[PDB]
């Protein structure tokens, strides 16, 4: 249009020599005046310099009032170009960095803050001094501040942030959410955060950086199967897996908690999937003891405390213990829903083979007591996980259901037909060695 250019070339350093002798109130009103030639003009470069321009003069001369009235001034004006705004916060931002007096910082903020609200163009500041005042709410304490006002940032709409910065934002709002205790807001950001981003180039450090929350966060509801999941994407990661100690502890959790987990298909699919790793071998531990609750077997709960309670509750320096049966106490609850885990296996091995068993023999095989062992076989009845009818006055439990009509000849049907495939098969298989022997 009619770009200014120079002209400002002329002023700028002449306004920048009067701030320091002293005159900033008067070359301000010099420099709006200009402001206003050049925003009228629609000269997007001069504008942005002159806005850059005092926002300095007001830093360098520690005015920290006159600065935050000319931020809001100078971003109210009539039509103001929005290029121009944006490079006067992003400047100003810089200086929220340098500033270490708490109270002159968070004025700062707030102003700034105020005049980036509902910009698209100046959202990715907004969005880092939104950071940037939650950390100072956060360093001074009052976490429940801090996760309030990281919270409100829906940064998964903002466009122009980058998506490895995006993530970076979500990942603070569940920080300070499992840190404030909201597991019921921390499930809702997480779903804001697409897995297949950790597939690309080089953002491991945000893929640990999630999971760890997510395992802190199913930790509490207490997901088992879930959290060994999340262990498995650790395990995956290059990073963790390039260094034998951390893929070693990784491994040793994924283990140690699809363990954990209550049988069903996902659980009994993903221990095969486990014990397909030829990477267990380094711990053979863990190894074995993952193929005890694979084997179709009895398993005792005080050979196991015998032969695997050191290494897994205590450990050991050569091959350290997991946080899984720690002396926490959440590491003694898990310790006791493995026990569970153990009579649960024994209890479903026992519906397989035995027909009818002794109340006192079940609770031999279970190291639990005859009270305990029929409270805990009442509760799998209640809630259908293994069925069984229990005769108190003679102490049997009965595992075969009763026989349906239809059942019992289904049974003999099924018998006939795989009885007539087999003779059809050996006729088959008379043939080649008549064949053969001719």
């Amino acid at each position: 249009e009619v770009d200014y250019s120079a002209t400002v070339d002329q002023r700028l350093p002449e306004c920048a020599k009067l701030a320091k002798e002293g005159r900033l109130q008067e070359v301000i009103e010099t420099l709006l005046s200009l402001e206003k030639q050049t925003r009228t003009a629609s000269d997007m470069v001069s504008t942005s310099r002159i806005l850059v321009a005092v926002v300095k003069m007001c830093y360098e001369a520690k005015e920290w009032d006159l600065l935050n009235e000319n931020i809001m001034l100078l971003s109210k004006r009539r039509s103001q170009l929005k290029q121009a705004v944006a490079k006067m916060v992003q400047q100003c931002c810089t200086y929220v960095e340098e500033i270490t007096d708490l109270p002159i910082k968070l004025r700062l903020i707030d102003t700034l803050r105020m005049v980036t609200e509902g910009k698209i163009y100046v959202e990715i500041e907004r969005a880092r001094l939104t950071k940037t005042l939650a950390t100072i709410k956060e360093q001074n304490g009052d976490v429940k501040e801090a996760a309030s006002i990281l919270q409100e940032l829906q940064v998964e709409t903002y466009g122009s942030m980058e998506k490895k910065e995006r993530v970076e934002f979500i990942l603070e709002q569940m920080r300070l959410c499992l840190a404030v205790k909201d597991y019921i807001r921390t499930q809702i950001i997480s779903k804001k955060i697409n897995t297949k981003f950790f597939q690309e180039e080089n953002t491991e450090k945000l893929k640990l950086k999630y999971y760890n929350l997510m395992i802190q966060l199913d930790q509490h509801e207490g997901s088992y199967l879930s959290i060994c999941k999340h262990y498995r994407a650790i395990y995956d990661t290059p990073c963790i897996q390039a260094e034998s100690e951390k893929w070693q502890q990784a491994l040793k959790s994924v283990v140690l908690y699809v363990i954990l987990a209550p049988f069903d298909n996902e659980q009994s699919d993903l221990v095969h999937r486990i014990s397909g790793d030829k990477k267990l071998e380094e711990i053979p531990k863990y190894k074995d003891l993952l193929k005890l609750f694979t084997t179709m077997e009895l398993m005792r709960w005080s050979t196991l405390v015998e032969d695997y309670g050191m290494e897994l509750r205590k450990g050991s320096l050569e091959s350290p213990a997991t946080d899984v049966f720690g002396s926490t106490e959440e590491g003694e609850k898990r310790w006791k829903d493995l026990k569970n885990r153990v009579v649960e296996h024994n209890i479903r091995i026992m519906a397989k083979y035995y027909t009818r068993i002794t109340m006192k023999r079940m609770a031999q095989l279970l190291d639990l007591s005859v009270d305990e062992s029929e409270a805990f076989l009442s509760n799998l009845v209640v809630n259908k996980t293994i069925f069984a009818k229990v005769d108190r006055l003679a102490g049997i439990i009965n595992f075969q259901r009763p026989k349906d009509p239809n059942n019992l000849l289904n049974d003999w049907s099924q018998k006939l037909n795989s009885l007539m495939s087999l003779v059809n098969k050996t006729t088959h298989l008379i043939a080649k060695e008549e064949m053969i022997h001719n």
